[PDB]
């Protein structure tokens, strides 16, 4: 061949609009501290509220923080007079009418990826635990039985981990798994840049053939529904292990149960199930919830967990920071980036030295001529910069205008409030 | 001024190579025929393969033998492989006519009368460090398990209870692991623990070069103050006996974790039990106890064995394991290789290096082209004039090289002598066998 | 004693066309740039050298985008004849060769490649450290003149030696990693407190660095503070037989002080890539006493490596400069993306899907005065504005707007109306 | 069942050594020890010897055969380098000489066979220069890659030639290491650190360091490498192993680096390849013929026919065999060898000796009072141990080791319960033995 070119590899201005924050479902303390440090008055609750007690409280509330339990429907959101934004201190947002919340000009924020590390660590733990049958050993000794067994108990070093879904969690797991001396194969429907010395594989069937531990880290889709069933378990190695901390639908439990009973699968660890209790309870996990529970809990070397993949102080702490920060930046700067129901819109902060500069936050219906109106109303002042984006029926305009005194604020606000397309207005000075 | 850098203390690397060595001479025993290996207590298959490939006739057993059936078998046996259960006392070893060496396919050797075995010229070998990785992995698993209360969660769901709890459940990342004893296991654990994102403090009675970004601490009390997880990897000594007790638990953080896969004596269980009940210790994992069953059994772990068992098993987030730290196919496999190899090299080359009861003695192999060269293996009483006698008896032949070392009352001489034909072997053997100091002789030709 | 606590928080798009494109490339811009432009259909004129102000003005009349380097000077004089010029590409760090203020006022966005050369300068310094440490230059020169001088005296392994990095920027920090990899201790002085990479240690005073370092290398910009910052007093503060490496700026080292220090056996060697005065062209006898009074004295000294500003002179560097800038121009021309521009408001919008038929992108550079958006948004009122962004850079400002439901008919109209506006500086419509 | 989960394939940090402080053994007779050091042995060696009480004579240069013979009469240990030739002629006058230290790689300057027959153990430092050669090559790779030498030479003659054409970042380039030994392997790590891919051809299969890949044929390495560097010994197989056919197998604009041996590269082939624009540059530290002393006009057509043609070429780095020419290298050579001699003199430890049986014994504790160490070099003939072990029969031999090296052999023995009285006796008896070549007693 021939030697050829190697491959290419100022303190900010504090904006003013008391602010009322209501937090439900035991939001982490980190969230509470962030809000209080900004002056906001914070109401905290360890549990949800009934539809009655809530409506009375959401009348005056400027920002509500919820989790998965509190359902915010059109019914309960219509009484929200001053509500600026909703914080989902969790992954899910189904508990909120996004479409409606949008139409009233309420921005919703969540924490999708705060639990990645917590699920990865759990899987390392579960790999070692299954490999050595810790659960069984500890249960035996607790009932007074001494069963010292080395047969088909393994060092994880030199074993192969099959990661189905190389996302946020799958990729973090990859690094840890290599660190613990595992070979890492991964099947994904998308071609993804491997971390460390991991190897992407063309077919799930190849992964199942060559892996000792198979773990799922995929979302819920028709493709993932019962994607691990009799045929897949038949394609896996004799005495291999199945780990599902992904979704309750992705594994066919009765197939797994047969495979385990047939001495084909040496053990498994499930964090998620097709049907799960709505609350913590004593007789919650039974044949009424899942027909096969009593059969499943009969099997040896099966680790069962009540959806604790992201159940850590770290996870809840960073969820508290991520979301509390998101709401704070939306309230203080109108920053709607990362919003799940809103146009994503932001502008560089203003310097302290930019005296007499107001920020216009104008959520409006996405129809022609609205900017014509607004920029006419602001024509008397120089627009340093502005940004407008649309999300279906709704749209959001941020504009920084210079040379406004206390006098002209009241005027500009009133004029914008009287506009045809207006859904909500805030002025930050 | 710009000066010579300090010379690298001992920071040189070893690129392992297929080393073109002059093919070595395969030595065979004299004055004997076929070799008899007896293996008890279900020694790994790797050991069996190694022995058969040497020509040895192998007798295998999944269990021990009674003192009766054993004495009958050890009469003819050239090498015995045992584990912890089979006790080889003066009583049963005195009947051992042909016994060359004992293999302890395990850490412990207490099950063997070493002093006596020595006096009869029997070399004992074991596998002290074959289980390091297996114990290290277990501890990573147990750290995560306790951190998240997996055991409890899985037990709840099995009894039908759904208890999703994040309160005082932790990511191990950013937490501190306190390693008491930075030996073979402690140091392997250090690397894994950093990989899992843990800070690693370690207290040891000896100053030790840290691996990765681990930090040695002056006092145990410092480690206990600053650690989230405390794990012991120390031998059994009067200094380690109940070294973690009420005062130590009192020095540890609120909601800290105690892991003992070291020795059954090193933790004061009733202090731990108090500490756990006092909400001081959030969880613990024990693999070892002051008293343990001798056999697997369903009623074995009870108040008769340890007064506090029924109280201990009453506590939440306590992982209990029946001494499985090294209970893996890998561990047993490499134990089989390490020890089987050790016995093979002792039987075939007289190599006694790594022996626990013997002088450690070896010589470089002989080349294939060194025809008519015999290796004299002469275990003898460690008294003056013995070498005078032996080297007199060999005087007719050139001694290429010899090595003699002493271990108290007993001593071992290896000697390579050149220009010996079948005729002179029988003579040299007989003369050496009739010597005053002789305890045992073998000639390899 | 304490409590177990929560750990600390962790440390197809639519191809838009203007409603032939002419690229002029001067000063031997890398081929990567040429290929990027041609693949987009643009007609490319290439030249290995600059043009004279006469031949240039004739060519820049029709040119849509010009790519230059440091030599070609684009003044008000030559830019005023630029009829169709959309953007300027500086395929190099410097932009002083361009009247930015003027280029801005005509609505011309200027782009450059500031950090494309980091790796190339870092590698050079590793090379020069080892070379000075062992006196390679001297040894090879001796043997070439027939002299055999096998010398180990005050020749060093770099392992266990200390590198003093003055200025811990893009280059300083890349150098830090390599230097540790080669077994060097890394001290660094900076005027700002900066997070160390690997196991490097920041030092409070330059004086401390100079006291404790074996090799001193500068990676600082040109400022009044850096001007001759290494002089007699600094060399006096350095270790006996220490080494000075300057691939930063020509002004930052006092050459005559260095020369005295070297002659006084205080500095064992040095490597300079940059000088107060440098030739404008490659030539024989270009580097002489006419250019720098001390050259003939400097080139008289042993263990001094001199290089003609080659810090970033590698196929890699030129290649990635070609990609970075050609890409920048392409995205500005094709999408109006002005992010990373040195003279312009930084403005961009997410690309439009292939499925977004009948959507036009309005690129409206205008004077930064009140009422302009009022006018523009009035003129566009007949169509829904999906999204728009306007930012200002002093006297000038830039508005990007995506409008939906426009047929060939209405484009011509909207263009004309916007072109007739009071504040207009330049308009393009992407359809 | 595609397969089954099976046993994974079967595969301590440094600690303050808690051993019973060892007994410092002193020679019987040898009242004061005489060390002679020639050819400017590093100061580290001098310090080691003086700190042990030895009287040290130092010289920056060699001695003439006359001045030397007069000095080697009384000398207990001599330290030399490559220049001082120790022949049968000059060694026969050596009355008290215990050991020779070669503070360098080569030992050809010493009659080993003869030195052996007189019972003189010779030691050297074979691998003390590994790091220094590895660093040089990294430097030379970057220098060739960027043409530093040329650039600096141009500017010195007043020429400003700013060139990026066929000048490279080393990152993403391939280094071909011919010979993955001590130097080759250290170079591998550094080269990866500098972002280079590392192929290596060796005649022996060797465990790769980092992410380096061993290659089956030299021809493969030459095809795929951007920089080729040799780190091989001098053998008939290596003689002119890189010639026209090899350069023809290399990439257009590739680079050749030889800091191995002067015989391994065919210079006139390289010169043609360079002139044919096939090789973009090269760096040679070694040549078929080299001056014996530093001098002006030493490197000329009289020494190598092609010099004047070679020095005419662009981007060729030439060095006068400086691969190991660093203060570090000389320092660690001084330590390695001085230590070796000290341990041989103090403990009879002959491990690492080039002409001797390699023999050693664990040190004796301070608590082992009245234990003498017998060092008995003797002719390798039957009945010698019979004699020695007879002579020592009155005492318990704790341990002894005897090994043979052709005609000569070496016995170390630790004997217990000897008082000053019995030492003089045992020494005399052993000195009068038929096979004796030399005896020392350490108490
Ligand atoms: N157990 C818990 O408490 C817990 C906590 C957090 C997240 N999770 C869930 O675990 C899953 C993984 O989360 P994440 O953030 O890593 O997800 P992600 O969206 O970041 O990554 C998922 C990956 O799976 C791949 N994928 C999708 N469908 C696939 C298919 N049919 N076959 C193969 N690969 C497919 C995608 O390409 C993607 O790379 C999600 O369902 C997530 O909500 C569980
Ligand atoms: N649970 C199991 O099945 C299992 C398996 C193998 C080993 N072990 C046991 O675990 C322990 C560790 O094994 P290893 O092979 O790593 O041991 P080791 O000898 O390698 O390590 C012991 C370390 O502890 C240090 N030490 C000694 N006394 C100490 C004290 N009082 N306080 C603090 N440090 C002290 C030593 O200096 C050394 O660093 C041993 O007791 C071993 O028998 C248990
Ligand atoms: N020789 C070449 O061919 C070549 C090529 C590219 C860049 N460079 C030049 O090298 C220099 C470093 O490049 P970079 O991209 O890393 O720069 P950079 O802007 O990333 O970093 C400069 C650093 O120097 C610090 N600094 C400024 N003034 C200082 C002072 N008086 N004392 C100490 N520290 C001070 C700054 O705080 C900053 O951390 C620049 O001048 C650059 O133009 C040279
Ligand atoms: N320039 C200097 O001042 C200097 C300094 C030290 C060493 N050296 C020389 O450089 C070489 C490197 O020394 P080292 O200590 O690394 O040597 P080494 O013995 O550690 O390694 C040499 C390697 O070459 C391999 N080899 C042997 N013959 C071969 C062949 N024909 N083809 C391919 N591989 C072959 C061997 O298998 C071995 O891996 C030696 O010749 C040494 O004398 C030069
Ligand atoms: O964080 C998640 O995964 C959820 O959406 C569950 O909601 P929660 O925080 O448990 O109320
Ligand atoms: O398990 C080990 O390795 C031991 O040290 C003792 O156990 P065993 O005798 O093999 O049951
Ligand atoms: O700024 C740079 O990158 C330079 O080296 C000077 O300009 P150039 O690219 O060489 O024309
Ligand atoms: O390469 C070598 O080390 C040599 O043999 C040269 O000997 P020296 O140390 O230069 O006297």
């Amino acid at each position: 061949g021939a030697v050829s070119t190697s491959p290419t590899q100022k303190q900010p201005k504090a904006l003013k609009p008391d602010m009322n924050i209501l937090l439900l479902e035991n939001v982490n303390a980190t969230a509470i501290k962030i809000f209080k440090d900004q002056g906001y008055q914070v109401e905290f609750h360890k549990s949800s509220l009934p539809e009655d007690e809530l409506i009375e409280k959401i009348k005056d509330v400027h920002a509500i923080g919820i989790r998965s339990k509190t359902r915010l429907t059109e019914k309960i959101l219509q009484h929200a007079r001053n509500l600026v934004c909703i914080g989902c201190f969790c992954i899910g947002t189904n508990q909120v009418d996004l479409k409606y919340a949008a139409s009233k000009g309420i921005a919703v924020f969540n924490s999708p990826f705060s639990n990645s590390r917590s699920v990865a660590e759990l899987v390392i733990g579960e790999i070692i635990s299954l490999a050595r049958q810790l659960g069984d050993r500890s249960i035996e000794l607790h009932t007074g039985t001494w069963n010292k067994v080395a047969a088909r108990c393994w060092e994880v070093r030199g074993k192969t981990l099959g990661i189905i879904g190389y996302g946020h969690i799958g990729s973090q797991l990859s690094v840890l798994a290599e660190a613990m001396g595992l070979h890492v194969l991964y099947y994904d429907i998308v071609t993804i840049m491997a971390l460390g010395t991991a190897r992407q594989v063309s077919t799930l069937d190849e992964l199942l053939n060559k892996s000792d531990f198979v773990t799922l880290h995929v979302p819920a889709t028709p493709e993932t529904e019962k994607m691990l069933s009799a045929p897949q378990f038949a394609a896996m190695k004799d005495g291999a292990y199945v780990i599902n901390a992904s979704r309750g639908t992705v594994v066919d439990i009765p197939s797994l149960i047969q495979a385990v009973k047939a001495n084909k699968i040496a053990g498994a660890a499930l964090d998620v199930y097709p049907h799960e209790p709505a609350k913590n309870g004593e007789g919650s996990f039974n044949d009424e919830l899942n027909s096969w529970t009593s059969e499943l809990v009969s099997l040896p070397n099966i680790i069962l967990t009540p959806h604790i993949g992201g159940s850590t102080e770290e996870a809840q702490s960073s969820i508290g920071i991520e979301v509390a920060t998101a709401l704070s930046k939306y309230i203080n700067e109108g920053n709607s980036v990362g919003s799940v129901n809103f146009p994503e819109v932001s502008l560089k902060s203003l310097d302290y030295d930019q005296e007499n500069t107001v920020r216009v936050l104008y959520i409006h219906r996405n129809v022609p001529g609205v900017l014509k109106t607004v920029n006419d109303i602001l024509s008397d002042h120089n627009i340093e910069k502005q940004f407008s984006d649309s999300h279906g029926e709704i749209a959001y305009l941020m504009a920084d205008i210079s040379s406004v005194n206390q006098s002209e604020i009241k005027d500009i606000y009133e004029k914008l409030n009287q506009t045809s397309a207006k859904v909500s207005i805030r002025l930050l000075y």
